[PDB]
């Protein structure tokens, strides 16, 4: 556990990033969310966390594309929170195309937020973490960050680009008490697969649970989606003791992607 | 938590072993452990495991280089414990060498140990798994499972191997409830690397401690020590659902080693 | 041999470029060079790869930093030769300083030119070699693409993106006669390490020879650097039929940095 | 070219070796050939590359599951030959069947020719190489020693045993003239495949040639085989001088398996 923990989740609003920001503050920890969506649900689940979990909680608007606004973004967070001791650097968005087709806007946005995001969020975080020699920095990245997919050139570039600076972040910080892990997911079913099953379902004539077993049937041995829960133990798992020398690496729960 | 679980862990008389068996029975799992030792001090740590921890815990004597004898050493585990829900393929030796030099018998004991030991308990434990629709593989692999270092041919081979293995184990195993997976630690201070520890000292004529800073800067980033209870921690992440699409993989806690 | 073949080498005004572009042209490839540098010495390089080699050389200065040059200098450099049957993407720069102190627009301008211009140069390549059913695609990543370094974090994400993006590539476009691969060399004594080794020198107080040794010494087990004219030979082998089945891979160059 | 060059090919008298032995002769290499099969046809391979390539050639029969048969082969082909400069641990054999059922005596088999005579063969041929200060270890390990597939447990763990000890050869010869490197194939259709695509079609009810499409298909997003050509290509590549600095690293020749 977590208490006394000051956590920041960006693109928490919904997915993966708000299972991480709910395992965090049940895990005691204070949380900063992030991210798009409806005013109304944004606020319900700011406060859901502080009422169910008896933690603090504040949403932060900011769009991550942006170097300056990433950068604010953090200074405003450790401001609300009083410190900084875990990041999750996690909003990010897909866009599918061969690569002579994929859309220039496409690739630059999906470098910004997946990778650049990352970046910049990680270096305004991290002298907060140096100077009170204690932090995690917990990066999601992809099975898509070690292997590649057709038609996802972006996406497999950005997620290769955060492992690799994943790696960095963590040998510059090391032996300060800082750690800094890349999260390589397989498939999770939030909204931003269930457009890709939706795609294959219309390409292959089929009602969508087929096309969720085609989908996870190429990819996937287990069959099984990967859940955001289990995720947010994951990053659980990385900010306790037991993993205090767990760094630079990257943890997959990718139901055996990866191992073929 | 680990309650009314049913543990083997292989080598657990002593060095990471036995906190991988300490930290199996504080979590609730009955354990049986293995290993060589003088019979005084693996009997006050088998019931030590049972008068602190409150489960049951075994000794089973096997000298896990005979094929046979780990086969029906998983059978004796598996008989004692009215079953065998989690596995850890920890035993393990070195020797260093170059390869020219590196004694042939020497080669066939750590290839028997270190890699075809992990073959006969998991092919003995799996149709008891697979019966059951539940259970963990854990085998203590390497960073040198990943990565080489000079003068460890043997040992390199056969965590590589393990590493393999461990990938085919839960290929073969996706969707049953399986997971079978790799710990990858860097430096761990048991007796297994104070021999090299000692080693250097006297090739470089210093003091011990200085030889353990030599040890560590060279190879990993963080310049501490990964503990053993560290590796009881994954072993117990490992075993729990948050892991159950963890499947297939290496979890390194390695200081940094294979970041660079 | 590549007698008839259409070569494009991005920065091969000097360095590794350079030497890609010599190779491809004593294998009787015409070749299209780019980069900047004194225009008399441009110049000399583009008449001498012709009066040497026999070969038809053009240079097109194009900063591929931004999109759309790049993806013009592509459609200027086919209308030069002809045709494109070889691409190899190799400009790039590089910028050291730890995250919290690395300049916005030196991230902006590595990942622009190391991991975008891969992608455009790539995307406007592809469907020249799709119409023949025959292409090459050389991206020059390094060991930096597969390991990290301290100070480096955008070179590094930058490179590891290039990996990704190699194997997307090579995906994308299995069977069709076109591969895909990265070349990844550790050090190379062109003026971008010449840099790295003068800054050793002047923080350790040390002679520049003595400095490159010690360059050498952290991450390069052989000890001696990789040479333009070994790389411009891997990349005459990638273009031969015995590498028609090598795609979506990397080909380390580094004098041993990744086996350890 | 390797006029002057004295090679040694393990497993030369079929399949993959045989062209690797060809390759090496054509490029004007004096070749020690090895393994089984009918004395008339082996006979006739032996003396094929003496009337064709004018080279000497040499069979020597071992057995090289015998750790002193591999150890007295080297020696004897490093006689015959009048030293010993280049080294190709090919010969290996494959068995599928899940780990529960897979034969202890073929786990053994495999870990015997597939890692342990790599292991004897480099460690007779180093010092050989060392005394020159010039060598060459190729060993043939596979996209298995890379990824898993089910049923292939010992194959899947030699493979990635070879890779490790490959590292290891490399950095223990760091800066000597010698490299060791793995060339990893996917599918080249030798009788050790041939085997696999007819239980393919036995299974699916179906002819060769579509039983050979599906086999591809699984792996190999190419759809193409990998030919034994290509592969004899890529060692002599690997004993240019443009592969001085190649070492400790593995050449995939795999269609696209590994990118995936
Ligand atoms: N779903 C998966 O299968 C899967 C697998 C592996 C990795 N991932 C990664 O997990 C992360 C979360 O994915 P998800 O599936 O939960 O997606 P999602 O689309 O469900 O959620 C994305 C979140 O990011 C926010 N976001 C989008 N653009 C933003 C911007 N410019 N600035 C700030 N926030 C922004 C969204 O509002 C939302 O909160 C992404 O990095 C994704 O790449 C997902
Ligand atoms: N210490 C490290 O730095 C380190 C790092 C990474 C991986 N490892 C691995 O962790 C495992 C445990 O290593 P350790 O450092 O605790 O070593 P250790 O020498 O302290 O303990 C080895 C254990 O294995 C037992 N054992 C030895 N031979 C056996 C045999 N033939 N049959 C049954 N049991 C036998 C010993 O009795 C003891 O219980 C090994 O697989 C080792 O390779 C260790
Ligand atoms: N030198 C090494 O040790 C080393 C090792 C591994 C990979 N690399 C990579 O090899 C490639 C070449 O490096 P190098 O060492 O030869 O460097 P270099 O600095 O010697 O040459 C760089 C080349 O790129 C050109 N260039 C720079 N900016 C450009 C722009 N915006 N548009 C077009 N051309 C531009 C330069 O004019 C020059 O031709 C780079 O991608 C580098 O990352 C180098
Ligand atoms: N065919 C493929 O798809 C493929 C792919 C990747 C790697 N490989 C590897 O390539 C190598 C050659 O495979 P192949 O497909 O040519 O197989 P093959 O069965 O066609 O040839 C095997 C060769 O090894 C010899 N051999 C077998 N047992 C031996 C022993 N005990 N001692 C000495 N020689 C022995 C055989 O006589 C023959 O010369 C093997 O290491 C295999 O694992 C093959
Ligand atoms: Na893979
Ligand atoms: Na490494």
């Amino acid at each position: 556990m977590l208490k006394g923990k000051k956590a920041v989740v960006t693109g928490s609003t919904s997915g993966i990033g708000l299972a991480m920001a709910t395992e965090l503050a049940k895990a005691g920890a204070d949380v900063v969310i992030n991210g798009f969506g409806q005013p109304e649900d944004i606020e319900r689940e700011r406060s859901t966390l502080e009422s169910k979990f008896g933690v603090k909680a504040y949403y932060l608007n900011a769009d991550l594309s942006d170097a300056q606004a990433t950068r604010d973004f953090i200074a405003k967070a450790a401001e609300a929170l009083g410190g900084l001791d875990i990041l999750v650097n996690n909003a990010g968005i897909q866009h599918t195309a061969p690569i002579e087709e994929f859309p220039v806007d496409k690739w630059n946005a999906i470098i910004a937020l997946n990778l650049s995001a990352v970046f910049h969020g990680t270096a305004a975080a991290l002298p907060i973490m140096q100077k009170q020699g204690w932090g995690r920095i917990i990066n999601i990245a992809s099975a898509h960050g070690l292997v590649a997919s057709v038609n996802k050139s972006a996406y497999v570039a950005a997620k290769h680009g955060v492992v690799g600076l994943t790696k960095v972040t963590a040998l510059e910080n090391a032996g300060k008490g800082i750690t800094c892990n890349a999260i390589c997911p397989g498939w999770v079913r939030t909204p931003l697969v269930e457009k890709q099953i939706e795609a294959i379902s219309q390409q292959k004539g089929i009602d969508i649970e087929a096309a969720a077993r085609e989908l996870l049937a190429e990819k996937q041995p287990s069959l099984q989606f990967v859940t955001p829960e289990q995720l947010g133990g994951a990053a659980v798992f990385l900010s306790s003791a037991a993993a205090d020398q767990m760094t630079g690496t990257t943890l997959s729960l990718d139901g055996g992607w990866t191992a073929r």
